[PDB]
């Protein structure tokens, strides 16, 4: 009982605004786990390591989701920030992808050795099902205090 | 109701873990496709850029063997200059709806000509089993979890905490 087109015309000046009507659509539909999401983070080789965490709150500043604080991702995050979040929606033909730093956060917000981190927003994608094969991919990327959109290829 | 009917389970034991990773891994994926979950073929590949920023995105699974899971991707598409920089990746297949996930990491080689031949420049890559990780879902938020490492021909195993 379907979704299909995401044309320039109904993007939101917020990209959170998108996200949003993503994630309310996939909770109100069946989709397990809604706000599971995929985190990659990268070990000092160059080696991509995955694994699944709930997203928690969500925010301009980020996207936040918890953590033991002395994991393999914690620990490969402190040596490197660079990370990036995956919404696996393909039951709605849907992906929505977050490229950001993950900032530990304050052991204040999380009110021991359990805590969690926020991923700022520098990209969010946006990649819609397709009737044939003609994916809809709108990027947008964090420029000056403002939101820089672009249509990608399928 | 239902004519197909539905199930799940639990308790993933050190004792019925097989030698070979590909089986356990074989029984998860037709326990995916029986309870009809969506694309149960679909995992998302991680790759890193020059910079060191991980970027993601969902692929299919088209085959697996001993020498790695196979993937196909268009030659000019921004995974497959990441890949040819470098091959580091991780694959996952997010099978939450079940509880499941399973991690591999390993190094993304390009497919000779003859092997994307089996299923613009639409080509494949197989990324080898250095490590394979398997994740279930235990009771009260207490996890299993197994890593299948690979080591001198052969398969070091150890489970990992929650
Ligand atoms: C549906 C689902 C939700 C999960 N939520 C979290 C979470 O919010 N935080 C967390 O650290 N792990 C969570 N996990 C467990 C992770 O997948 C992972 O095993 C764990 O965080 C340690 O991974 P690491 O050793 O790669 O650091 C979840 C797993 C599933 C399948
Ligand atoms: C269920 C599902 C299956 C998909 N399968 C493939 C695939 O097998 N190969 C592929 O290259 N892209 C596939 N995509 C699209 C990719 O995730 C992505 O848009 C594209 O290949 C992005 O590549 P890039 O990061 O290389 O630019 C799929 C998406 C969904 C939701």
């Amino acid at each position: 009982y379907t979704k299909g087109g995401l044309r320039r015309r109904d993007l939101p000046a917020d990209p959170l605004t998108l996200f949003e009507r993503w994630l309310s659509q996939a909770c109100e539909a069946k989709l397990a786990d809604p706000t599971a999401m995929v985190v990659a983070t990268v070990d000092e080789h160059g080696q991509p390591y995955q694994r699944i965490v709930l997203l928690k709150h969500y925010d301009e500043k980020g996207m936040v989701f918890y953590t033991n604080l002395g994991s393999r991702k914690a620990h490969q995050i402190e040596n490197n920030p660079r990370v990036s979040l995956l919404f696996p929606w393909h039951t709605l033909e849907r992906q929505v992808m977050v490229i950001g730093k993950a900032e530990r956060l304050s052991t204040l917000e999380v009110m021991s050795f359990w805590g969690g981190f926020r991923v700022s927003l520098e990209q969010i994608e946006f990649w819609q099902g397709g009737e044939h094969r003609l994916h809809d991919r709108f990027l947008y990327q964090r420029e000056n205090d403002a939101w820089k959109i672009d249509r990608l290829a399928p």
